[PDB]
């Protein structure tokens, strides 16, 4: 029942300007090293994967990633199969979804279908934002509690969410991992606001580092290890029957 769906199997070396941009300058942790990424030079398509990249060109660290410019309601569900190319030191890839139209962050939502952070190696975080969880200034969210501790970032998975009414559902390798539940309160403390927007696709490979000189949670880059990609082999929206 298949909503939208790239397979990165097309015509084209960059993906399809038509439903994907590129991401841009925020004084954040992710969107940091984005600032000075000369076009499409960190993503490409090549035999059937969306590649974002992360290198250091010339003093200066440079991001690869893309977002949608295309939203989609509740009653969806999102699957990413991606692979790391390498475990990489200072690494902060990312599978997530966004609102479009959404009042300032956190407010209207984050959902993270996938990141990873040189800390805990050998396990990938499944993360919830709102304004009700976090604060404003706090931006913790709520991760799986009870995660897998022994998983390989490297080796191709599928990560996938539902959004319902109700609630959203994380997976991997199409097995639940956990979920966050709607509780239907006074809906002004924004506690669930996962389906009072659309929700869009981000891609990501990022560096981390320091951010005015206090270090993010990816931790400390190692220019050793760098390029590292992250390649979706695609990207698949399911409305539910
Ligand atoms: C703490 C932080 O960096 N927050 C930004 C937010 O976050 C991410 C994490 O919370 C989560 O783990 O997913 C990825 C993983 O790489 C991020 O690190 O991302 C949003 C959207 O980009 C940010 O927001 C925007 O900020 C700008 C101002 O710079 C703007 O005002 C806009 O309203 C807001 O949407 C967070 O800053």
């Amino acid at each position: 029942s298949v909503l939208f769906v790239d397979s990165f199997d097309g015509s084209s070396v960059v993906p399809d300007t038509a439903v994907w941009k590129l991401c841009t300058y925020a004084n954040n942790a992710w969107s940091q090293w984005f600032r000075d990424v000369n076009g499409y030079e960190n993503v490409k398509v090549e035999d059937g994967y969306l590649k974002l990249r992360a290198c250091k060109d010339n003093g200066t660290y440079k991001n690869g990633g893309v977002f949608s410019k295309i939203g989609f309601p509740c009653g969806t569900r999102l699957e990413v199969k991606a692979r790391l190319t390498k475990l990489v030191r200072g690494g902060f890839p990312a599978i997530w979804q966004m609102p479009i139209g959404a009042p300032e962050w956190p407010r209207g939502g984050e959902i993270d279908l996938m990141e990873w952070v040189q800390g805990t190696p050998l396990q990938i975080y499944q993360t919830v934002h709102t304004y009700y969880i976090n604060g404003a200034n706090g931006s913790a969210g709520v991760t799986n509690k009870n995660p897998d501790k022994n998983f390989d970032v490297t080796k191709d998975h599928v990560y996938a969410v539902e959004r319902t009414e109700k609630e959203v559902i994380f997976y991997v390798d199409g097995k639940e991992t956990w979920r966050y539940g709607n509780q239907y309160l006074d809906e002004g403390k924004l506690q669930y606001p996962f389906c009072e927007y659309p929700f869009n696709i981000i891609l990501n490979f990022s560096l981390g580092g320091e951010l005015n000189g206090r270090m993010t949670w990816s931790g400390e880059i190692c220019d050793e290890d760098l390029p590292g990609e992250m390649w979706v082999d695609w990207v698949r929206v399911v409305s539910l029957n």
